[PDB]
């Protein structure tokens, strides 16, 4: 006898068909489907809906339709702030994004995850921890960003990512899992990318 | 002297361009296409397009719009079944999951393939052995399955794994390839996420 | 600096809010939304758009929707090509595809990709370099190519590789990052999966 609301906040395991959740996620995937499936030149609706959707929303951002959540409500996102198409985010908890942020396509955040064991799972119960993409962070594609990680701010994680663990800021991670590949040093200032200087 | 029909069955290759294969799959992208574009608020509808779409579904079944699957008829659910978005179905020949199995946003099942030498795909053919997932099974985001893949039940794939060999019963597998990483124990029956017991 | 349509070619750093990039993109996002909304009996318009969509499309092209780009008319395809779901290319820059290429679901082809440096990027600043996949080529699903990567004839690319680099024709790609698996022998004459024979 604990509200499934407070046992998210808790950390303990919980389900959430009850205590109005439900009505929050038809809600929120209601406005999802009006911006998904909004036309390219309806650009104030896109507008506004992104303001609507998520709880926190900076000046000037964008998110390329499709984009997906459980709630939408419990996604706060910084200034400047870029998605690309399919953004897919599980919010049944807390998502924080900072300032600039640059995000790929097919990107995948969710603060939720399932007992290992079926047994702790018998009616699919979950857990739920908070993730934070610090500023001026850029995720590469297809990355996939685990339960309660936080990642560092001006880092950068490499397409196919699957962070576990929390990454640490001025790094550069990559790998499954996702690991420290190294830190960004005085030679990125010079080098943009593979051989190419930045005076030429 | 072998149809398709019979090629696809005997698992030998096979290109799909008659036998009404091609009509076969236009009847499924249709109800696919209604499934996908629906609003989140019609309920009773989504329902029955599953049970239309798919080969055979048991109570209880949950699918997260968009869903994506060459046939849909190919595909037998169990009961208690829950996958999140964009659930990716190559179903050009059966796919067989059990109950209670949830599935993280992202995933691609794939009973389909195509030679590795460019000589024998000349048309665009392809094999397919199908794919059998047990009960009580999890499987993580950006996970792919390929051709006549074996999961046994209450076995669990971390996200981004991609299964190219059998998954054994009972355990916790992750990993490019996915490797068992352990057997799923009792010390998993009071832990479920780091350092979080259960308690009475 | 200089024009941002030159940096592009140059492989320097640029933002597209300028030079008509932006309406160029509007053309494209719209023609890329009348095609992913269409109706799967539609077949005619879906054809009309392909030819619409991109800048060279050879005969018996086929895409399954949605498919995803940011111009589209960036991306020069040969012949028989064959692209099933998600397929995303963010052609910023061009991007070109070979004969009888097929292409698995959710792949995410990127020419572009930003600055590391944080401060190379405040104004999210990128860079694209073409992608070039040569003919005969078969990338499994959830592969990511990075930019300027050059994929060589008759090659296949496992699911879930991150390709960053080129990739030799006539070889097996496979893993994150890809490396080379093995060379296409003749022993692939004859064995297509597993250890299934084609006369036997
Ligand atoms: C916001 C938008 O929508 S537009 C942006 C879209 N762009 C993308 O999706 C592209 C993302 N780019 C990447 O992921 C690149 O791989 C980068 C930027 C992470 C490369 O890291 P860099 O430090 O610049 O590369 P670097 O050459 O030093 O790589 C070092 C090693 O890490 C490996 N590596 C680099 N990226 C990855 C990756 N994603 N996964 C695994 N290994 C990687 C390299 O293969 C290399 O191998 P080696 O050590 O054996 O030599
Ligand atoms: C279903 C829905 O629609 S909502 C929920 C969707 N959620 C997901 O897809 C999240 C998936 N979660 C995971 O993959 C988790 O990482 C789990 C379930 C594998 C947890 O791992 P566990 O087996 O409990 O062990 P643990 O966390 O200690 O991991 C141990 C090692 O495996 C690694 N590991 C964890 N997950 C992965 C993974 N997906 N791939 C590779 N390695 C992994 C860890 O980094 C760690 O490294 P180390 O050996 O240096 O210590
Ligand atoms: C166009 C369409 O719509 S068709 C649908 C899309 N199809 C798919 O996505 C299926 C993709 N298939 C694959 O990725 C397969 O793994 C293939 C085709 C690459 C098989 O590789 P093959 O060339 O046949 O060689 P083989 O199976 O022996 O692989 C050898 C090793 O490479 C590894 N390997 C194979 N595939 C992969 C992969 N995708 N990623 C990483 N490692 C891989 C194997 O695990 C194996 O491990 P080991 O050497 O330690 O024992």
């Amino acid at each position: 006898n604990m509200p499934m609301t407070e046992r998210i906040r808790a950390g303990k395991l919980f389900t959430d068909m009850c205590e109005g959740l439900p009505e929050k996620r038809l809600r929120g995937k209601t406005l999802m489907y009006e911006f998904n499936h909004s036309h390219p030149s309806e650009v104030e609706k896109r507008e506004s809906l992104i303001k609507e959707m998520f709880a926190t929303v900076g000046e000037n951002a964008w998110v390329e339709p499709p984009v997906y959540f459980s709630y939408g409500s419990n996604i706060h996102i910084g200034r400047n702030f870029y998605a690309n198409f399919n953004l897919t985010i599980v919010d049944d908890y807390t998502v924080t994004i900072g300032d600039n942020v640059l995000i790929a396509p097919n990107v995948t955040l969710s603060v939720t995850g399932h007992p290992v064991h079926h047994e702790l799972r018998k009616n699919g119960e979950m857990y739920s921890f908070p993730i934070t993409i610090g500023n001026n962070v850029w995720i590469g594609s297809h990355v996939v960003i685990n339960p309660g990680v936080t990642i560092g701010d001006n880092s950068v994680i490499g397409a196919g990512s699957i962070v576990t663990k929390d990454i640490p800021p001025n790094v550069v991670a990559a790998g499954v899992p996702c690991r420290v590949i190294r830190e960004i040093n005085d030679r990125d200032k010079h080098y943009y990318f593979k051989d190419y200087k930045v005076e030429s």
